[PDB]
This record gives C-alpha cells, sequence and structure tokens, in this order.
C-alpha cells in the first residue's frame, strides 16, 4: 500500500499518529512538512489538505486528516491489536469520551509554552505574562482532572490497558516538558502512568519520536530555527491570537 | 432500560444528543440539570459526574460523558440507521475528522456571544469588545472552512446523508443565532444545508430542540435568569476567562 504521512515531529498529534502507526508497524511513507517554515501552506501541500494542517494521512486519493480519524481509521484498516482501540461498548466509549474531553482541555493548552517561548518570538512577537501565567495555571488544572478524573486509580486514562488515549495524551503533554516544565514533578499518579505507557511503547521509539522537540529550545537560541514564509507567519499570528 | 439523560437544553451539545436519542426515538429518562443555575456543581450531581459537565449519560452504573461518545455509544447500543454512524472505513473517518475538528474550531467558539450577551453580565462581568469582535471574525473563519472545506457541494459535512457531524455542527451553530446572529445570512451552501438537516430532521422536533435557547434573550432581560451559585460563578468566570 504505501500511504503517505504527511507530518512535523515537533507538532504534538503529528507524534501520537506516528507512534501508533510504527508501535503497530503500519508500512508509512513519512512525508515531511516543515511547519515552523511554513510548509504545510505551500501550494503544493494545499492540494493534499485544503486546511494546510499536520497531520494528514494520505491512502489511496482518499486524504484524512485529524490524528484522532487518522489513527482510528489505522488501527481499523490495520485490524491492530485491540486494546488499542477497543471493541467493546463500554470500553470504546471511555475512549471517545476522553478523545473527546482530551480536545477541549488538553488540545491547544498544552503547546502554548513553545509559542510563548520559541515561535512567538521567532516572528518578533511576545506574549503577554498574564496569558502566561494564566495558561500554565490552566494546564495543572487539566492535569489534575486528567490525574484524578481520568486516570485514578486505574493504569490508564482510557481503562486498563494503553489505548489511543494514552498516545494522545502524553505526546500532547511532552511539549510543556520538553520545553522545561516537568509537569510529573508533584503528580506520581502522573509521573508513573506516563512511565508505564513508556515502558510499554519502548524507549527507541519515544527517544525518536520526541528528539525534535527536545532540541527545539536549542535550535531557537542558536537561531537554528527556519524564518517562517509569510503564509506561516499568518497562522502564527492568529493562533498566538487566540491565547487566552 | 430507561437510561437517564442529565441535560439543560440551553447547552449545545446537550441539544445534539437529545435530537438524535429522540428522533431515533431512545427510551430516555430527561433529568434536566440547570447549568446557568449552578445545579451541574451540586454535590449531589458530582456523585454522578466527578466534571459536574452537561450532558452525561447514566446507562446502568456505566456513567458516561461527552456527547459524541455519548451519541456513539448511543447509535451502536441501539442499532441506529447506518446512514447516522457509519460503519464503512472511508465513511466513519469522515464523520471522525470533522467530529475532530468541529471541537477545535467550532466547539467554544460558538457559544461566546451567549457569554457576552447573557450569561456573562448574569454576574456582573462585562465582556471586552475586541475579544466580541475577535470572536465574531472568528466565526465566519470557521463558517467558511466549514461551508466550503466541509460542506462543499455535497449534502452534508461528513458525506452524503444525515450525520452525527451534522447533528453537532447545527446545534452548535445555533445559538449564535438564537441570540440575533444570523450566521446563513451570505450563506447559501450554509442555509441550504442547515435547513435540508432540519427538513429531514422535523420541526417538531427543533422546534422544542431549541425553544429553550430562543427565549434565553427574553428571560435574560425580564431578568427571569437565576442568579448562579457560587460554584457557577466560578465556572462562568473561568469560562469567560479563556474567551481570546
Ligand atoms: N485536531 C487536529 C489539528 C491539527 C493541528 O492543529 N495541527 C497544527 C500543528 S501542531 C502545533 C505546531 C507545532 C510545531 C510548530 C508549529 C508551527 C506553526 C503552527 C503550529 C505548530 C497545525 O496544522 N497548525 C497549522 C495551522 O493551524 O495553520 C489534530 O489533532 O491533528
Ligand atoms: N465535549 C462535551 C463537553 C460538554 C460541555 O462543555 N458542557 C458545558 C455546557 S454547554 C455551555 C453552557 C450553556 C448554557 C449555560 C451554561 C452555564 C454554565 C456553563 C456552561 C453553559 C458544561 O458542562 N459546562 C459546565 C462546566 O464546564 O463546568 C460535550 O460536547 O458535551
Amino acid at each position: 500500500m504505501g500511504l503517505e504521512l504527511f507530518l512535523d515531529l515537533v507538532s504534538q498529534p503529528s507524534r501520537a499518529v506516528y507512534i501508533f502507526a510504527k508501535k503497530n508497524g503500519i508500512p508509512l511513507e513519512l512525508r515531511t512538512v516543515d511547519l515552523v517554515k511554513g510548509q504545510h501552506k505551500s501550494k503544493e501541500f494545499l492540494q493534499i489538505n485544503s486546511l494546510g494542517k499536520l497531520p494528514t494521512l494520505k491512502d489511496g486519493d482518499f486524504i484524512l486528516t485529524e490524528s484522532s480519524a487518522i489513527l482510528i481509521y489505522l488501527s481499523c484498516k490495520y485490524q491492530t491489536p485491540d486494546h488499542w482501540y477497543p471493541s467493546d461498548l463500554q470500553a470504546r466509549a471511555r475512549v471517545h469520551e476522553y478523545l473527546g474531553w482530551h480536545a477541549d482541555c488538553i488540545r491547544g493548552t498544552f503547546g502554548i509554552p513553545l509559542w510563548v517561548q520559541v515561535l512567538g518570538p521567532l516572528i518578533g512577537v511576545q506574549v503577554p505574562e498574564e496569558k502566561v501565567e494564566r495558561n500554565r495555571t490552566a494546564m495543572d488544572q487539566a492535569l489534575q482532572w486528567l490525574e484524578d478524573k481520568f486516570l485514578g486509580d486505574r493504569p490508564f486514562l482510557a481503562g486498563q490497558q494503553v489505548t489511543l488515549a494514552d498516545l494522545m495524551a502524553l505526546e500532547e503533554l511532552m511539549q510543556p516538558v520538553a520545553l522545561g516544565y516537568e509537569l510529573f514533578e508533584g503528580r506520581p499518579r502522573l509521573a508513573a502512568w506516563r512511565g508505564r505507557v513508556e515502558a510499554f511503547l519502548g524507549a527507541e521509539l519515544c527517544q525518536e519520536a520526541h528528539s525534535i522537540i527536545l532540541s527545539i529550545l536549542e535550535q531557537a537560541a542558536k537561531k537554528t530555527l527556519p524564518t517562517p514564509s509569510p503564509e506561516a507567519y499568518q497562522a502564527m499570528l492568529l493562533r498566538i491570537a487566540r491565547i487566552p
């Protein structure tokens, strides 16, 4: 088959999807798309995903987006292990519920530090301290609900075994981390779950799945950051503009 | 069975879920939860849904949340018509992709007018003009991507026939409307799809599904609005606080 997977490993959902595929070893044609540069706006990329977003999966002439769908379609088409995306009514619901809450409270809330720290200043824009504080206190606020509301005493957000819910979560939460935010500091229930997930998944994977963002603060300083194209500049300006 | 459905028809997801169930006629014990009042924070409600959010479905001793999950679990358990939540790979993905994008760009963006106009002032807080403008220009921006990116020339966001994607969408979009925003004004592609969905669903349903929010601006003025409990106050304070 060789369905192409256009992503940028600096993008948390992009990561999550890339860990699933490989970990469940799926033939994929990893087509890098430089977000920071603005490749995801190149007229040529827009002929594949009108929205100009990452990651987008091109299977056949069927171009799908949103990691949630991508992963699930992946899991389905590629009959991956059941524990991943269960078939049990109660089961699946628990993932669909998290992925529903994840996109509300986690998504867009745990990637702000990069804009405050790297992307923002990349285009001369400085984010307001208040928004910075407000966002961080907004983070743990999520981390708690994620800590005791979903995780609880069980081993996983979505239940008993690893699930896309955990792949999404842990990836999203890896950004503030790689930036210098140790969110698992005062959270053993959290530090453990993550490490539990990591354990299962494997070092070599996680050790390369991240990398890009782990070094990100460096290239930043060493100004190894590409200058965003006007199209990217816009979206960078919009994003920073919806920081509450 | 008689699984209970705790909701408030002033809450868009609450509506969407309530339209599916009845329209596909499912035994439901509609347990009203006054959001504006703060019943969704009553210690008693919290013993049902720790998060204190609406809607939450109590089937058996299995308490599920997030309309997405609820609806899907509903559809499944209640083997509802296929067109709803397809079984076709390509098919389902298209819903899973929209509901993925819906939660990003539509959810949280199309309910701000109510806070700017009713709920905000309810507790003496006034939202800044900028946030107001910013949000509206942020709406159509969504309306366009929804208009031509998902809808396109086809009859539905998620494909050819009505689907939870359309139930969710149109409901979310009904709030700005009921408040005085005619989002289908300069949008025939949009005005039509909505009316097409409406057609299918039925007046009597939609004529009662909404109502609550349609009258909402009046009770507002005639001060028929209950005074929020301290717990509600907080949440309204937080919400208004994440208005970009
Ligand atoms: N719900 C879908 C949304 C994907 C998404 O928002 N993708 C973001 C990128 S992740 C975030 C991200 C990481 C690293 C560098 C970046 C530089 C510029 C902008 C975002 C960056 C996107 O496409 N953004 C482009 C856009 O929205 O225009 C999903 O989960 O996949
Ligand atoms: N992804 C899930 C989230 C549901 C949700 O956010 N529900 C909101 C209510 S909708 C929005 C809404 C409409 C009318 C009056 C309201 C008064 C106070 C707060 C919100 C109001 C909620 O539970 N909010 C409570 C909370 O988050 O604490 C879904 O789609 O169902």
